[PDB]
């Protein structure tokens, strides 16, 4: 095949970054000669774009442009950090004070999610993006794939009237309801386990308990000579977010507020990347 | 206001024949002389619309016009009848044989819906229109206003991967999933009730137990005076519909296949009215 011809009136287009199940290329605008990446995606891609067009966080990924062809193309900014993924895979671990800095902005960019009526859905090390390859740095959430929009149930309509004709299943539902965003506090609470030890809470690796099992028990993997070396703080969040029953389990704010991340040293450095990132017009005054 | 001149161009409004919350007036198509019914429904009706013309079921409402205007004017076949509303209201109540008849075809109404992939929602007295004011005539099912089409879930999607960062509800869930179409089967079931005795199984009429909690036990509102009149087999059918939990609850097939449905000269009575209604081409041989 070719690239659609739209595309390459505005870009030039280059090497592989990486690969989804799925395709990331280096690109070039031609107009500014500067580096963006393109998301190809082999034939809901239009209302993630429309998702991802209204959201404005710096923890977020920004649309730069789309082209819907043969296949999809998403230009976005470059993330010459890559993925997550690669900085935990093989055991690798992050220093504690990387896994908070990435975390806190992990927290920063859900809870923005959440506040906006957006729930991810498919939270994990290969949809967070990091901007360089130095160890500090600014990530990104991307993949808005699974996404939900929240808004008016169907419940919340229902009741509205009276019960007379209606199925007990549904006046049951009504206690668990509206805790849909709490699955990407799960999420984020087996990330943090990841990048804190270097391997997942929950896996098929040298046990006979199903994974299944494992997860509705929410019995995590504890190897503590792995975890001897992180603080008490970091796994004490990890617990109240790895919490089955989700109107139980922490919230993005909740986590927020947690002693872990009352960290004033990692709140500068998350600061100090945001301006670095910034290129500002002059301001009155 | 006026009728929209695209409705006005093709049918002579007349009479209200009912209101819903909503109303519906007789009109006379231009072209035929004959008459219909349009209801009103003031500003998902378009996609309500898309359902019902794929639906071809003798037992299913059909909708002959629609115009998308300052309201909605939705044309369908004229229901002289009435809503089924009108016969049970005031403690009246049908004889157990024209109660079966009218059920029947409810079940083979509804069956046919789960079938073809559609929950409707909202079953009641009011949504069933009677082809006109002999005991002895088929019925309709109307109002799609909160029906909802199967189809590939999330969770079905969430389910082809592995769940390393996947919430414990979420693998909860499975095991009732799929079951949505049992609230049409207990709908049903308090239709049935009403039609058999003349009151609501659940309902805040001289009791202290809240209707919530009436429903959710599955304890109805049993008067035996009221029921003497009526056959075990009836109430049996009753009794398999009103089950509180989804996955018990008897399914439309299930029900059809119940003692009380075996009935050879109801099924009689119900081909002959279709034949009654139907004005056929000639055939090849
Ligand atoms: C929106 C989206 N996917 N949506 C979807 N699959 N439905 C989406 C998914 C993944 C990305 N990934 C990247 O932009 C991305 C991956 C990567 C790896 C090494 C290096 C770079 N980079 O930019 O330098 C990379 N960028 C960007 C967008
Ligand atoms: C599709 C629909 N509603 N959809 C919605 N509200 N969202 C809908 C709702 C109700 C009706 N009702 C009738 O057609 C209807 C009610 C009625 C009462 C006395 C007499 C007649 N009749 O036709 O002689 C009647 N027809 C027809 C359509
Ligand atoms: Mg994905
Ligand atoms: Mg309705």
């Amino acid at each position: 095949s070719v690239y659609p011809k739209a595309l390459r009136d505005e870009y030039i287009m280059s090497k592989t970054l990486g690969s989804g199940a799925g395709e990331v290329k280096l690109a070039f605008e031609r107009k500014t000669c500067k580096k963006v990446a393109i998301k190809i995606i082999s034939k809901n891609v239009e209302t993630e774009i429309e998702i991802l067009k209204k959201l404005n966080h710096p923890c977020i990924i920004k649309i730069k442009n789309f082209f819907d062809a043969e296949d999809y193309y998403i230009v976005l900014e470059l993330m010459e950090g890559g993925e997550l993924f690669d900085k935990v895979v093989g055991n690798k671990r992050l220093k504690e004070a990387t896994c908070k800095l990435y975390f806190y902005q992990m927290l920063l960019a859900v809870q923005y999610l959440h506040e906006n009526g957006i729930i991810h859905r498919d939270l994990k090390p290969e949809n967070v993006l990091l901007s360089s390859q130095e160890e500090d740095c600014l990530i990104k959430i991307t993949d808005f794939g699974h996404s939900k929009i929240l808004g008016e149930t169907s419940l919340m309509r229902t009741l509205c009237g009276t019960p007379t004709y209606l199925a007990p299943e549904v006046l049951v539902s009504v206690g668990t309801a509206g805790y849909n965003r709490a699955v990407d506090c799960w999420s984020l609470g087996v990330i943090l386990f990841i990048c804190l030890s270097g391997y997942p809470p929950f896996s098929e690796h040298r046990t006979q308990v199903s994974l299944k099992d494992q997860i509705t028990s929410g019995k995590y993997n504890f190897i503590p000579e792995v975890w001897a070396e992180v603080s008490e703080k970091a796994l004490d969040l990890v617990k109240k977010l790895l919490v089955v029953d989700p109107k139980a389990r922490f919230t993005t704010e909740e986590a927020l507020r947690h002693p872990w991340l009352q960290d004033e040293d990692m709140k500068r450095k998350f600061q100090d990347l945001l301006s670095e990132e910034n290129e500002s017009t002059a301001l009155p005054q």
